[PDB]
């Protein structure tokens, strides 16, 4: 099973490029990341920082996480995110998303000694 850490960085970490480069960007990394196997995940938030500074968001602003819980941390920083949403032509197969560049302060949850990330809550 994959631990939730690992699962964080797989479905949310992409530092390879500073900002998504066209509206396909999402078709493409939802397939890449194994996030369209069985299901179209419907939402999922790519973040373009290096690794170290998500999980610097761990000893940043604790705020609450929209379920209630008091893990959650919010970026002091903005940071280069793209949301991936599933469009209405959308049907698994053949999944197909809206790709949303934008930089906003980033909210994650964080657990485990390391404390890191292992949901992302929202953007701000
Ligand atoms: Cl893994
Ligand atoms: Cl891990
Ligand atoms: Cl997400
Ligand atoms: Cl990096």
């Amino acid at each position: 099973k994959e631990t939730a850490a690992a699962k964080f960085e797989r479905q949310h970490m992409d530092s390879s490029t500073s900002a998504a480069s066209s509206s396909n960007y999402c078709n493409q990394m939802m397939k890449s990341r194994n996030l369209t196997k069985d299901r179209c995940k419907p939402v999922n938030t790519f973040v373009h920082e290096s690794l170290a500074d998500v999980q610097a968001v761990c000893s940043q602003k604790n705020v609450a996480c929209k379920n209630g819980q008091t893990n959650c941390y919010q970026s002091y920083s903005t940071m280069s995110i793209t949301d991936c949403r599933e469009t209405g032509s959308s049907k698994y197969p053949n999944c197909a998303y809206k790709t949303t560049q934008a930089n906003k302060h980033i909210i994650v949850a964080c657990e485990g000694n390391p404390y890191v990330p292992v949901h992302f809550d929202a953007s701000v």
